[PDB]
């Protein structure tokens, strides 16, 4: 106690149900990771996120190479060396810093985040990273004569970096373009980086730290590295702890074994939140339920496999890292008309917290567990996810094409619904129809 208090306040910006108080499932994980790092006690997420009082009771009850996330992107690239759909492009808009300051801050960030400056060799028991010097990361600086010229230079960069095949064995997996505009405080940075070396949270980390440096602040020493994360995972794999979770999930899973960005209507947003609070699940849980219900009806099945995209940063020391930590784990959604909306939702919510709790279990363990019970693999086709001083704005430019047949990503800008389909299966018009069905389903469910 007085530590539950501290962690709760740090997360929600106000003292002490967690969801009722403004919380979500991800903040809940972070709360518990903070408590675990302090007090050396693991409260399971299901138990908690399934009040300050409930958490206090749970606390008292509680006892005192490349990673697979990196490797699955690296391997995918090796199987299709000319495929550039693992190239991430981030455009950072910076107002109030000089070109020299930006460049110096970028060199510091490159030195600090080794993922941005390694080469990878093939290796007998898996790929092997080797660090390069920060100076080995290309950084081109251009002066634009005006704001429109700067736009043209950026668009040129986008096209060039989008088409670039990274030589991951000999060069850093990152490239920087800095465009400064004559007689303006605005600078533009295009970070081009291979996906094996970066992810969504990494951009937020990179941009926040860039701003700190440009404001004249200092960065703390990092509590970990990608290689250490990988080593911990090698140990957890050897120990069998990850495989035992996967084997349990395999049981329930065995039977089953073009971009459009639309604002979510205010009424659908409210419906979703109401439904969530009534059932003590996350708003995302409600959104996911409706997605599964709609896709289930469309495809004409009683049970649907839905991938859930997870940040995969299970420990406090992983929160400030740059690298690829993302994981995708399967959820089975039964479409059972006999059960209440509320009960189906509570089940979805609980299965979600289960995946989140165990987001350190790599997809490959689940796949393996399924093979050991006779299935060929795990055919996930559909997925769901959610995303003073110098001004720094950072945004990914979406990757074209699609590995999964269809995904829905919810962005907490109201909400924005981003649907991405394989054109040959889910073209624009079909996605639009699915989006409308999804909105109607949420309203109905509420
Ligand atoms: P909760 O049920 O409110 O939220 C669900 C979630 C924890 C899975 C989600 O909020 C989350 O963890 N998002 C992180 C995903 C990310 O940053 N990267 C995925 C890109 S592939």
């Amino acid at each position: 106690e007085q530590a539950l208090h501290q962690a709760w306040q740090a997360q929600l910006g106000a003292p002490p149900g967690f969801y009722a108080a403004g919380g979500d499932s991800l903040r809940a994980v972070h709360l518990l990771a903070t408590l675990r790092q302090r007090l050396s006690r693991r409260v399971p997420l299901q138990a908690f996120a399934g009040t300050p009082e409930a958490l206090l009771e749970l606390l008292r009850q509680a006892a005192p190479g490349l990673s697979l996330a990196e490797r699955r992107l690296w391997v995918a690239q090796q199987l299709a060396p000319e495929d550039t759909s693992y190239n991430l492009l981030a455009h950072l808009r910076i107002v109030g810093a000089t070109a020299d300051a930006i460049e110096q801050a970028l060199r510091q960030l490159l030195e600090r985040h080794v993922a941005l400056r390694r080469r990878v060799e093939t290796g007998v028991d898996g790929p092997q990273p080797h660090a390069l010097a920060a100076h080995a990361v290309p950084l081109q600086r251009l002066l634009a004569s005006d704001a429109v010229h700067a736009e043209r230079l950026l668009e040129d960069g986008v096209r060039r970096e989008g088409a670039r095949v990274f030589d991951l064995a000999h060069e850093a997996p990152a490239r920087l373009l800095l465009v400064v505009t004559r007689d303006s405080a605005r600078a533009d940075l295009l970070l081009s980086v291979h996906h094996y070396a970066f992810d969504d949270v990494s951009l937020a980390v990179f941009a926040a730290e860039l701003k700190t440096l440009l404001d004249g602040g200092r960065l703390g020493v990092l509590a970990s590295t990608p290689e250490q994360v990988a080593a911990r995972e090698r140990a957890a794999l050897a120990s069998g702890r990850l495989d035992r979770v996967a084997e349990r999930w395999a049981e329930r899973l065995l039977p089953l074994a073009q971009r459009l960005a639309l604002p979510v209507s205010a009424a659908v947003h409210a419906a979703c939140r109401a439904l969530a609070e009534r059932t003590s699940v996350s708003p995302f849980s409600a959104a996911l339920q409706a997605f599964a219900e709609v896709l289930g009806a469309e495809l004409g099945v009683d049970d649907l496999l839905v991938g859930v995209a997870l940040a995969g940063r299970s420990r406090l020391e992983m929160q400030g890292l740059v690298g690829c930590f993302v994981n995708l784990l399967p959820l089975a959604v039964g479409l059972r008309p006999e059960q209440s909306v509320e009960w189906r939702l509570r089940q979805v919510g609980h299965d979600l917290l289960e995946l989140l709790e165990h987001q350190d279990v790599p997809l490959e363990c689940v796949t393996q567990a399924l093979r050991q019970r006779g299935a060929s693999g795990l055919p996930i086709r559909i997925a769901c996810g959610a995303h003073a001083g110098v001004r720094v704005e950072a945004d990914f430019i979406p990757v074209p094409g699609a590995r999964l047949d269809l995904t829905l990503w919810l962005e907490d800008q109201g909400w924005l619904a981003v649907w991405t389909g394989v054109s040959a299966i889910f073209d624009l018009h079909r996605i639009e129809r699915l989006h409308q069905a999804w909105e109607r389903r949420l309203l109905a469910n509420a």
